[PDB]
């Protein structure tokens, strides 16, 4: 069975078997919590593009890194947006079982440019957990080095 957890770091220097990333759509090096990963595993980004609402694993060397593409609410209808956000997390969850890892780090998708108002970990984390509960890996939630992580803790205890 999976289990939730929280860690205060950039989602890159994780130590779980697999590392999920808030990938843009185009697998390019880009803004926000993405670059951290690219510095360790640049080859994993190399043509790692995949459509909205999905996940694309690339093996850099001997790790499974999973690029999850969140929908941009700033350019989609809330129906499409919450749906494809769940789609992305579900595609991740599939790849978790698919590569069959025991532990994986996972950032709260819906930040920087995807949010367009959607700025509640509680919401994204609902769609994430609903999908990732279907796996049996550890579920180490990451965000950044900050008070946001504290909020994610309180939510994880409340939910």
């Amino acid at each position: 069975a999976p289990a939730y957890t929280v860690k205060r770091a950039d989602i890159a220097t994780a130590i779980e078997d697999a590392v999920v990333n808030a990938a843009n759509h185009r697998g390019q090096v880009g803004d926000g919590v993405c670059r951290a990963v690219a510095r360790k595993w640049p080859q994993a980004f190399r043509n790692a593009a995949t459509p909205v609402g999905t996940a694309k694993t690339v093996k850099c060397d001997e790790t499974y890194i999973i690029h999850a593409v969140g929908p941009n609410f700033n350019n989609t209808s809330e129906a499409e947006g919450d749906r494809d956000l769940a789609a992305a997390y579900r595609a991740v969850a599939a790849e978790i079982n698919r590569l069959s890892i025991s532990s994986v780090a996972i950032p709260l998708l819906s930040t920087g440019i995807f949010s367009a108002g959607k700025d509640r970990v509680h919401q994204s984390l609902s769609h994430l957990l609903a999908a990732m509960d279907t796996t049996e890996a550890r579920v180490t939630i990451y965000c950044r080095d900050k008070t946001w992580e504290q909020k994610i803790k309180t939510v994880l205890q409340n939910r």
